[PDB]
């Protein structure tokens, strides 16, 4: 079998195995809730890892893991505009949230650079995208590969579906190099796609941390950030 | 575990857990050639199934299978333009070439009729879309779903790349009925992605067969229909 | 992920994917019985197979497949003893039950000879060993490892429990050419164990098929030989 | 697929997934010494724990886990014979090493009494068994299944070679609540076996961690305690 396998059909409150930072939790319905949802809404910031790290690279053979990873999420405003985004991510070990972080930077970036020792490959679901807080996104709701900083090097336009469930499996094969989003709204048949090519071993180092993150810069304009389900599968 | 997985990284010549019908076979070099590839170049027609049955539903349980599988392709033309197509296909257990058969009904239609006595669900990759003998296909060359009927139900233009590897990965979400297929080409990144919904227990029987097939109805046109690798894996 | 994989937490009526030789069945209860039974008891011998055939050994490059099984089986005697025995075994792909066997050689052998011709390895759980008719047997009901020949080269003391399910996992471990079978009896803790050295590449060709078989060559002293799981996987 | 599952071919010194207590740590050959390995040779305990807790148990819909898992371990003595010994074991999530243990409970119990506060089951390789430090232990080198308690609950004896490879293959099906430790040498053939019937859920916690623990309480009968490859599977 493969070095590292793991399947998360529904979250449970508190779980051990994953490690909560920011207003990341659980409902009791078994959701995870990387953004806060209370009455009244209010401005947040939340991570959530799986607890192991995980050896995408060696240094002393060389070789490079593929990975592939599958998840369903859901994203829900009470207008018909929301902020500010879903994020799944590679960051070293037991990354912390940087210091002075903001929702428009997932909880990932310090500020708006492409420095490499941000050691940071992330697919962003942005939702916001208006240019007097967020100069780097592009013209509408996106998915985009992130790369050592939140200006992607790679965009696609995001057929978000307001409260409508998304299955998304992201494929990382090493041999060639590329990364795969597949988004799809099984409920209308609304799907978007994908792929970049990344060198993991030129970003980040051996042992990485995965999972997903987001943000809500503005209580006005709320809408969740849940994720329902969680497959992942590393190997190198 | 799962039911069934399966995973073939290369092919030998004259595998014994593969089926080959008609023209198709496997090069010295590891790959599933499901159209003949010949000097000079001839008409042809072929399909290879995994030996074993498997166990799409259950009659006795009423519950459906859900299933993934992921594989490589290269269509190479030696014009611009080539036919007629690749299949990735589900049909009744040890399923046979239909008589009377041709290229552009890929060895899996008898004709241009939605009989649901056909049986087969189908995700074919459409290179040949004239009107003068296809007058189903759209305007372009195209990824379709094809359920019981050569007319695909649903298709998404496809921005085949001559002679490049494509990487797809189809999913099939039981609980939802829903198809996703995800292509990608690695080496420039285009990708193309579609879905749709359908009822496996509608359509195919309890005991179906999977495989691949192709054809190249006019020797003129010329084009490989190469697999290189496949991965599959299914569970009730 | 492994070149194969499958499951099967209980069998279905005329199963598509095993391919049935002899009185091999499975009931409606869902059991698959290598050995008929019926009322009166009648002499029998069965084999069940599973339908694709798998390649064990690669002779292009030398590499042997390491492969894991895991199953659960019940044998029930009226009296308070019974026949023949069961067995699990690796044969060349698609074989035939060896014109004019007997219970006593569970369908596998056409005679007592070690002919190298034979290409079996097969794991026999012996429950009759008198030296009338099985002379090479030992003084007790026994699990053997046979190879090539039904005179096991290595046998070990069988503790069977009458009508009790036992759980046997066989591991073989390619680098250092060792078969374990390892059983035991959930109820009352009762367990054995044997470990012995061979090489696949030296006995079986390239491709082989797997799968059970049993004998009752007495219907006087029937006993049933019902498989209720089985798990098994393989890789190159 | 399962929940979770791991494989660790080799293990590379530092390794991020893993929690290493006490004298345990990782040669540069990369194998895991859960046993300080000096020249000159010292008193030592240790314990070497997978990085994330695994759910064994689930309160809120009552269901167990089943796992399973293999590894290869070598215990070599400089003399004949050695001490103290090996043991795979679960304990509550991210346990620490009990206050004032010893070699001989190792490095899982404070004392030798069967408090269920301990929330201990592991299994041990006792290569130590004199009555003058060690009472509970039988009168021969053991595996034994161990309970809450240093005293096992059930033992068998271990034919030991030193310097020999073992290959260990434990399983839990949850169903039958049953426990087997299947042990072999493939040098020799050399095998044990045993089976015992534990209810997790009526002595873990939900949250769990899984490692190898063992301990050397003399210098002078020093032995290694060196774990070579590990695999671990586990699913509610
Ligand atoms: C050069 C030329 O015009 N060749 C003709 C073929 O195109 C034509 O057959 C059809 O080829 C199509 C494209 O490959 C296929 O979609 C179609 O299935 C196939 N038709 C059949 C019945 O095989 C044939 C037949 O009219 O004539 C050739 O001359
Ligand atoms: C050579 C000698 O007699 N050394 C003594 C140790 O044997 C003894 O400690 C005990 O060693 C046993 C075997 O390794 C262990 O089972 C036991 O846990 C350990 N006892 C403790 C408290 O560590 C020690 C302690 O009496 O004295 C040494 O002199
Ligand atoms: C209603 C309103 O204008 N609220 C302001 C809010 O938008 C604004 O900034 C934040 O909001 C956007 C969108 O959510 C995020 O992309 C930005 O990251 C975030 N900026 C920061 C620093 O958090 C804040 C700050 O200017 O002011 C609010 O009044
Ligand atoms: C009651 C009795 O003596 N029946 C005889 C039967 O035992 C005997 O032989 C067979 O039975 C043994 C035990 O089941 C098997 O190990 C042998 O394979 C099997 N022999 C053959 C050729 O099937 C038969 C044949 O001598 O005679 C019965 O009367
Ligand atoms: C179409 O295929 C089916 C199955 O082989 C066959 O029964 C039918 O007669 C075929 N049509 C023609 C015109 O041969
Ligand atoms: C045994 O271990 C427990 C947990 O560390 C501790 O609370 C207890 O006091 C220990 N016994 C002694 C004598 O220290
Ligand atoms: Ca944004
Ligand atoms: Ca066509
Ligand atoms: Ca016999
Ligand atoms: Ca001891
Ligand atoms: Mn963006
Ligand atoms: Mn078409
Ligand atoms: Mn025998
Ligand atoms: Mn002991």
């Amino acid at each position: 079998s493969d070095d590292l396998s793991f399947n998360f059909d529904k979250f449970v409150p508190n779980q051990k195995n994953i490690i909560f930072q920011g207003d990341a939790s659980v409902s009791t319905t078994g959701v995870l809730q990387v953004t806060k949802v209370s009455k009244p809404t209010t401005t947040s910031i939340g991570r959530a890892l799986y607890a192991a790290p995980i050896q995408i690279w060696d240094s002393i053979t060389g070789k490079v893991a593929s990975f592939a990873t599958s998840f369903s999420f859901v994203v829900k405003a009470d207008k018909s505009d929301g902020v500010d985004g879903l994020a799944f991510f590679l960051a070293p070990a037991n990354s912390q949230i940087p210091s002075g972080s903001s929702a428009g930077m997932f909880g990932l970036f310090s500020s708006s650079d492409s420095k490499s020792s941000n050691q940071i490959i992330a697919v962003e679901f942005d939702t916001y995208f208006g240019k007097a807080y967020n100069p780097w996104d592009p013209d509408f709701k996106h998915i985009g590969i992130d790369v050592n900083s939140i200006k992607s090097i790679k965009t696609v336009k995001w057929d978000w579906r307001n409260g409508e469930v998304a299955d998304v499996v992201i494929t990382y094969r090493a041999p060639t190099k590329s990364l795969t989003v597949c988004l799809s709204y099984p409920s209308d048949g609304t799907s978007n796609i994908i792929t970049a090519s990344v060198d993991l071993k030129a970003i980040l180092p051996e042992w990485v941390s995965v999972g997903f993150s987001g943000g809500v810069g503005n209580a006005a304009e709320f809408e969740t950030h849940d994720v329902l389900s969680w497959y992942f599968t590393s190997n190198l």
